[PDB]
């Protein structure tokens, strides 16, 4: 994994109140590293939680995807542009149900661009 452990302690406080907003257990957040997604509004609206905390998503959860590019490694860049391609733009029935589907088309495309503390 390329997320240095530098970034954990930037979200903590963000990563908190969302797990808190939506009743979140990290046993959920490491399902989704592990590739087991399910369309739970406790783990789908904590992943629009903590995007919306850095700017990734608005209020409909639109992708900013210069941001989105801008967080991920120089190294990557060109494969989540290809992703950002397939899997953009957001698309279902609320915010959180838009992550949910944007989560299993990156993770189903490539992995390693899903970005989720």
């Amino acid at each position: 994994d390329w997320v240095p452990p530098e970034v954990f302690d930037l979200v903590a406080e963000d990563k908190a109140r969302c797990m808190s907003e939506h009743g979140t257990t990290q046993a959920q957040i490491d399902d989704v590293d592990k590739g087991n997604l399910v369309n739970e509004p406790s783990i789908t609206c904590y992943m629009y939680c903590l995007l919306e905390a850095f700017s990734l998503v608005d209020d409909e959860a639109n992708v900013d995807e210069d941001i989105m590019l801008g967080l991920l490694p120089d190294q990557l860049q060109e494969r989540a542009q290809s992703v950002m391609g397939k899997c953009l733009p957001t698309s279902g029935s609320d915010n959180c149900n838009k992550i949910y589907n944007l989560a299993k088309c990156v993770q189903e495309s490539a992995p390693d661009v899903w970005f989720v503390i």
